[PDB]
């Protein structure tokens, strides 16, 4: 019902080419060893200073409509690259920028954009079966320090503390990045089941050292239902107290009754108790709990199904663990004497239930459950002086981390943007069916040039000099931005992921060949 | 979605720096001896007069956004300054300042400026190991009131009453500054076990002289719980009757029926009592209960856990004072007759308590509660005729309290900016690993002139030949810029805290060298 | 975050000093015998007509921000003065004006701004001291009558009426100033203990004459909980009727049975009585009505310590006076027969009660109840034709009587501002530190002589001729500028409180020199 203005033709394509080279010249300026940062002012405090690709595109909007449409186009790519790969997505940028650019150039009164974009598509089908004849798989851990090093704007100690996490936790493990209030980067590997509920009672602490419970094999006992009756606990320290062994008991809850008599105990006569919540908030907190009476060699205490009551405790019904530790904060469990065949079986389930699940957020609480089973997680706590530097640097170990898997899920190719240098050939291999296929094919194999010719020109040299030289060169060499000179690149370690390549290049093609194919923009009036 | 705009390179290189040159030229007329003040006008009332950097720096934004950018920069150095020391925040900004302006004359084609920000930190760890090796702990009082001398901006009696309150209290203990409404600045020692809860009967004063109740060597009944019933406080009384001794009831609080008893009492026949709200509003409340108990030789009643009533009292289950003093405001006890080793265990019990902590709020309160249990508290109050005057000089007392506790915690090193000036040969002996890294070691080479240079031209001289005629003198000669005399530093007790020198240079480097990375700045469109 | 300006140097300190001559020319004008008045328009109803320094100050604030902080800084010297002694504030707000623009014109680059302030306050302080070594104390009446008419701008009838009323009531008694419907000021002196508090039963009128209820040699029934039942009232009736004497009543209220009985003795037996609510409406309550009890020889019902009921009430137990006046508004009673020992210790108790509390609402509660138990309370009511007369002549009786009260505590000194120019020679035997102690030292010197030469530019002649002639002259000579001539100030009465004169100079010394070190002035963007 808005009223609406409309353009025809070049002066629209103009304009929206305008958009997108306003936006791809911001993002350009970050790209390679030698690229710089972009500054964006935050309304609610300090700016954000960052040298990602999608940051910087998702941070600009036009007042120019015309304009904004090619920037929200390229918005897009740099989107859905960041979410497809975690990496590349200056690549898609300056990749995009150039199809639109070229597609423009080539629209004449005989030309059909929709058969230029079928060639566009069909070009990159060939670049892409290209990328993956010429992959290797990633083998060592030295490929994975090179990667996450590449990856992180040539910080070798991040890459180090990205292989040192990879070799602690495996390489399918769980990474956190977090913040750090030190100056340096720390790396913390935690191991066992630790969760995030500490003691309900503060008098359960022996071992005032550090204000934390500490026992040494020890019972656990386990609950879903909230412990407040006296008979519901006096059992449970009835087996304790016969075999003279520590008690942890996790529950949702213990209320008013039943803590008092731990802590008389406790307290009193010497009961070596301590209470823990339940972690979790639902179905999570019921699995949690199944997956410490498995680990423990326990089983589940007021169970929905199987009506297991509390006031019938066994021996046998209680877990193990070699050690405990509980604090203000957290608690956590070690060595617990669980079968290993009911803790593979759970292991192989959550495997089995990572299968099904398109949520992306019970995917990471099966995945912490996985890794809380099998081999702990790893913290990677960034450090630096303020808030700026910690934003900026947490952005390339996020980077450096999401390349990481991509290399470890799909394998490496040559970095400097020598990969899609490679794959110019297999575009010369190819017959395209009439003229304006042809003219895609063209597209694609100029702008298979464009990342070398910008990483090249971000860091002071003419790149269309250092692209041909590249050509000219064997497989193997490529150009070093940083020392500035012509190497070989798997020996020096300048490495890419196959992965952020191809999603790079598809999804800046994908949406710069539908923008091409444009005759008339409609856009609103501005009010 | 709000639109953008976009500026490239050195016009928006320069709008920052222009951000930046005005925050800090506002900041660097209060460095030093002779620096002067700042005016900010206040909306709600009278308007605020400071020589604090941080002050000025927060106080000042602009409408163009692009120096606004780096107004909010300069302005985090000054306030992560601040949050770290407590002191040096115009070092910091003076610093941060010139990092940025020669990062941004050093710009070209050729430069990267994430290797210049290498060597910038480079160059800054050199110097920070270069402090730490010349610095040197603090041993006498006499060192302390002149670090409090020269960070009240050569006040002689800040200092001196700092360095009496730390000689009273400890250099550690809790030292509270607060407004005075006499002319002259007044230090009172605050001794024992004092807390801000009065009597609840006004009929308990016995000594009209001060409206105030005081008892010798009296018996105290502490209660986690409020006395309500008669039977709850008859025993008690009875204990206190049949002994012929003052009673002090710290209870939760105390009903009718049991205030009433004890005013009959009191009125009718005789009965040296007190009643006295517990001090706290949780769990604190019963922290300061138990430490009462540990330090009057008593044990809490109406405990959670152990379950002590109020009807069982026994003459050893009582605690003891040698003085109580109640006012209507407050209450204190004197001479506790608790057992050293508990008075000892909860202690280091508070002082384990205090190494796990983060809140930063649970720590004022845990040290809070150490200085009652060990030596008191230390109270500054300032004098002044107006409320401007009082926050000055408040601001002052601040800075200098700040320095002590760093001078005390991290040592000295000569002060006005001599300290940074002797780590110039450290710096010439690096070697540089490219081109970059050696302008960044140029960089923060040029910087650390800056702070003596910034004090010796807001005294009336010419900077540079007073820096030269300090890097041309012995290590222990510096200038005097009071008497306008080259000195020994030591001997005339002009020195800094290591830890303010450290982090104002640390801090202002982190940001300045980020920001001179920059290539590309966004802003919002001003509506 | 609101954008600001930033002004630096001699430009700012320019517009800040034209917003203090702004002010400071505003309120001058008002100075001395010969000052003129100020109409401020009030938005709500009728201007207001003044002569009031702090007056005209705090109603004065300009739209350029610059000239309104040194607008906000002098109405900050005009109110510290008004609060501190109640008079002398266009004295405190000249001589701010003069050390603010001599400092003003004293800076230079080599000038250090913060030493010339500690120069201006070590002078201070030695004119404070020779202020106080001139000082003589107030002995006669006359003297008292003098201060009051000087500092009521010459109204012999004000100080006349308020040496009466501190000959009446004391010199420390309790006056308040209110308004008058007559043409004329009269003085009112309420004896005994009056209240606010009429009788609750217009039945009891014996004395139709004036509408009040009057008895002779009354039995007084003081409670403190309120008199509901039949039984609560019987008993003291009893006694009443038995001796024949007068019974009132003062409770908290009367309830419709009590009151009831009350009016049918009243009217058909003729039974003496008459009940009265308890001023008051909380603690301050029940401690007038102790106050009650004890200068009648009574004891107070219904009390929550002691819990004395009226069903049990003894004829010793009754309070007597010798005669009381009910009145619809107000109760009085006179001549308690209250044991005289007992009535010294509750002034001792009170006396004691005043010197701990600084709330300043519940000082003037025990004063008036002080001045109820010994002396009585005046009430000057102020006589005009309109309200702004009334209001005008108010000022200034207020500014009389504050200036009686300090003259009364500190004593006295020569007025007409040569107690200042007498203090001239203290600063020529001073010996400054340093040129800027000495810079600092002058501006006093030369602030000296501001308030003489303004009293004498007011009354039309040339102020530096009269300071010379002053300063020529004997030490007790000095320049009435009523009639124009030269006098000795002490014979002819022209004499100013000790405490003003100090309080003025020291409150316009503190806010001008610490305003005359600014350098940098930041202010708000105007919107
Ligand atoms: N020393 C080097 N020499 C040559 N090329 C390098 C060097 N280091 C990195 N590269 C290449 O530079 C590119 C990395 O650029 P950059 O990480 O800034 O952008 P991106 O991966 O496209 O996107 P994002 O901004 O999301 O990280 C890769 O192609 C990588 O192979
Ligand atoms: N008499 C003096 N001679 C030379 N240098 C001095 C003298 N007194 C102090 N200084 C130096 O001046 C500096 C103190 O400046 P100032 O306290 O105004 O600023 P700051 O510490 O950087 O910041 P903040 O505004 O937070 O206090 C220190 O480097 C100190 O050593
Ligand atoms: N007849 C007189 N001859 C000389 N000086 C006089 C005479 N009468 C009063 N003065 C002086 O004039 C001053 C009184 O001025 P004024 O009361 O207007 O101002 P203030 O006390 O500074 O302030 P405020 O406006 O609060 O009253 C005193 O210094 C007093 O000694
Ligand atoms: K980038
Ligand atoms: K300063
Ligand atoms: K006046
Ligand atoms: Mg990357
Ligand atoms: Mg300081
Ligand atoms: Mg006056």
């Amino acid at each position: 019902g808005s009223a609406k203005d409309v353009k025809f033709g070049a002066d629209a394509r103009a304009l929206m080419l305008q958009g997108v080279d306003l936006l791809a010249d911001a993002v350009a300026v970050t790209m390679g060893p030698k690229g710089r940062t972009v500054i964006i002012e935050q309304s609610w405090g300090s700016p954000k200073v960052t040298k990602d690709g999608v940051t910087v595109a998702k941070s600009i909007d036009l007042k120019d409509k015309y304009k904004n449409i090619g920037a929200k186009l390229v918005q897009d790519v740099a989107n859905n690259t960041n979410e497809e790969a975690g990496d590349g997505t200056t690549t898609a940028t300056v990749l995009a920028r150039s199809i639109a650019k070229e597609g423009f150039e080539k629209i004449s009164k005989g030309a059909n954009p929709v058969e230029i974009r079928r060639g566009v598509m069909l070009a990159v089908d060939a670049v892409i079966a290209e990328l993956k004849k010429q992959s290797k798989p990633v083998t060592t851990p030295e490929e994975i320090a090179q990667v996450a090093t590449i990856s992180a704007n040539g910080d070798k100690e991040i890459g180090n503390i990205i292989s040192d996490a990879m070799k602690k936790v495996g390489r399918k493990g769980v990474i956190t990045v977090k913040d750090g209030k030190t100056l340096n980067d720390e790396l913390e590997i935690i191991e066992g089941m630790k969760f995030d509920r500490g003691y309900i009672s503060p008098y359960f602490i022996n071992t005032s050292k550090g204000q934390k419970c500490e026992f040494q094999d020890a019972y656990v006992l386990l609950s879903e239902k909230k412990i407040s009756s006296i008979q519901s606990i006096v059992p449970a320290l009835e087996i304790a107290n016969a075999h003279r062994k520590p008690l942890v008991i996790i529950a949702e809850d213990v209320d008013g009754e039943a803590l008092s008599t731990l802590v008389l105990n406790r307290l009193k006569v010497g009961l070596q108790v301590v209470a823990v919540k339940a972690p979790g908030f639902g179905d999570n907190r019921k699995n949690q709990l199944k997956d410490m009476a498995i680990a423990t060699g326990g089983a589940v205490f007021g169970e929905e199904g199987l009506t297991l009551n509390l006031e019938d405790v066994q021996p046998h019904d209680l877990g193990k663990v070699g050690e405990v530790i509980v604090t203000k904060d957290d608690a956590m469990l070690l060595k617990g004497k669980g079968d290993k065949a009911q803790i593979e079986k759970r292991i192989q389930e959550i495997i089995e239930q990572l299968d099904v699940t398109t949520s992306e957020y019970e995917k990471e609480k099966l995945n912490e459950r996985l890794a809380k089973l099998s081999d702990g997680v790893a913290v990677l706590k960034v450090g630096g002086t303020s808030d700026v530097e910690v934003n900026e640097k947490k952005d390339r170990v996020t980077d450096a981390l999401n390349a990481t898997r991509a290399a470890v899920e799909e394998g490496i190719v040559l970095g400097g943007g020598c990969a899609l240098l490679r794959c110019i050939p297999a575009l010369d291999s190819l017959t395209p069916a009439n003229e304006d296929q042809k003219i895609g094919i063209e597209i694609i194999k100029r702008t298979l040039k464009i990342p070398a010719m910008t990483i090249a020109k971000n860091a002071g040299v003419e790149g269309s000099l250092i692209v041909e030289k590249i050509m000219q060169s064997s497989s193997e060499v490529g150009y070093d931005a940083m020392a500035g000179d012509f190497v070989n690149m798997v020996e020096k370690g300048i490495i890419d992921p196959t992965k952020v390549v191809r999603t790079a290049l598809l999804d800046a093609a994908g949406v710069a060949s539908l923008l091409t194919t444009a005759e008339v923009v409609v856009t609103e009036i501005p009010k």
